[PDB]
């Protein structure tokens, strides 16, 4: 049995990836202090955001494609590498960690000091659209055009790959985390009502759009002026309105790489299509926006949210 893991460090959710079994572990990118010391990390700590008494804080390490907070971070990896290591198992831990391509060498000699304090022994490194793209399942060894769209919390990041290399690669400071951001500006500015992040992200996995037919429902938050707890109902459509931004920004986002990819490459990829992945791939109607905008097919892989280290792994054991 081996120990060796590839790591997916998101801004919202830590993955990871062990030789021999596959993912192991999925909780949030999140960690509590309390009046400072590590008190809970992953499923636990998330569900304190927005919830902590004045003795106690939840903090999320990375916040935008960064790491705003390299201590505490420090401390996140380390939890999890602790708690997937396996006493039963092989030692030399080889460990693969996930990295985007707006990635400070700060960020990097970061990760890997991280790793060796953790109990890694060697740590390699792989590009975010790269890992992602394969855990996709797009032939990125061939000699064609493939282009894949990461959109997670913190970034988007659109590539286009061939012959097991990038032809394009850029990153975006957008994703669901603006997207939360959005509907909290939306509410406060046509309902008079402030919501929490925990309820805006929640709003958007119900009836999040990024385009309007509806349906709706009823959003727990607070008035401004009275200060009191009410509540709003709020719609598939007026969604859309508050979204309507940080979607169209990852479309940008879309078509610059497309304008950005030689004749031939770019082909390829209208044949097969665009290849969404990470967690804000599975907002309602993305696909068809990108569609329609683009005029190229969209499809929306199958676990966005897993592809990155679904990637990795493959690698590791390769
Ligand atoms: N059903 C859904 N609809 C809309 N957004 C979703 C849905 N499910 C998850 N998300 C969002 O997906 C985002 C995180 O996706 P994820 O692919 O894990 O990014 P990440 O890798 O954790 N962070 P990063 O890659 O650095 O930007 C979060 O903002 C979630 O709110
Ligand atoms: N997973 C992403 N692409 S965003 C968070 C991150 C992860 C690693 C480093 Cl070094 C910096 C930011
Ligand atoms: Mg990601």
């Amino acid at each position: 049995i081996s120990n060796d893991i590839a790591i997916d460090l998101g801004t919202a959710n830590t993955l990871i990836y062990q030789k021999g079994k596959g993912i192991v572990l999925n909780e949030p990118s999140v960690v509590a202090l309390r009046n400072k010391v590590v008190h809970a990390v992953g499923i636990e700590a998330k569900q304190m955001l927005g919830r902590t008494p004045g003795h106690m804080e939840a903090i999320r390490p990375m916040r935008d494609g960064v790491i705003a907070d390299f201590e505490v971070a420090e401390e996140m990896i380390k939890y999890f590498i602790r708690k997937v290591h396996n006493r039963k198992g092989s030692g030399n831990p080889k460990v693969i960690v996930c990295v985007p391509s707006g990635a400070t060498a700060v960020e990097r000699r970061a990760i890997n000091d991280s790793c060796l304090n953790a109990g890694a022994r060697r740590v390699g490194l792989i590009d975010e659209p790269m890992a992602a793209a394969i855990g996709a399942g797009l032939p990125i060894h061939e000699p064609t055009g493939s282009m894949v769209v990461d959109i997670g919390g913190g970034t988007t990041e659109v590539a286009v790959l061939s012959l097991s290399g990038i032809v394009y690669s850029r990153s975006v400071r957008v994703g669901g985390d603006k997207m939360d951001e959005a509907i909290i500006s939306y509410m406060r500015r046509h309902h008079n009502l402030l919501i929490g992040e925990t309820t805006a992200e929640r709003i958007k996995k119900e009836i999040g759009t990024a385009r309007a037919p509806g349906l709706s429902i009823d959003v727990k938050g607070r008035d401004l002026m009275q200060g009191v707890p009410r509540e709003v109902r709020i719609s598939e459509k007026q969604a859309a309105d508050a979204l309507a931004e940080p979607v169209g920004q990852i479309v940008e986002a879309v078509k610059v790489a497309l304008e950005a990819t030689p004749p031939e490459l770019a082909s390829d990829i209208a044949d097969k299509g665009i290849m969404l992945t990470g967690g804000g791939a599975l907002l309602r109607g993305l696909d068809a926006e990108i569609r329609d905008h683009t005029g190229l097919p969209v499809t929306v892989a199958d676990d966005p949210l897993s592809c990155v280290a679904l990637g990795c792994g493959k690698v590791l054991e390769h």
